[PDB]
């Protein structure tokens, strides 16, 4: 699978939210908010899953930078989370 990072997401962000934002793209699998599992909190980042690498390049050229309940999302692809 070929799978998206999500970031910058407003903490009000829920699944439900995140996967409405991202449910209609060409090879759309899943999409998860994470949450920090100590607290319940939103971590304020998520994934988007796709079956095609083409198809997860694009929904993320065509989301990069656009508001979702009034932050940027900032995109890329995953990857381990650093330091």
């Amino acid at each position: 699978t070929f799978n998206l990072f999500v970031g910058d997401l407003n903490v009000n962000v829920d699944d439900e939210t995140l996967r409405n934002a991202f449910k209609d793209f060409p090879s759309y699998l899943s999409g998860h908010v994470m949450w920090d599992m100590q607290t319940g909190s939103s971590r304020g980042y998520g994934f988007v899953s796709f079956t095609s690498q083409d198809d997860a390049q694009n929904a993320m050229d065509s989301m990069q930078g656009q508001d979702l309940n009034g932050r940027p999302l900032r995109i890329n692809w995953a990857a381990k989370l650093e330091h």
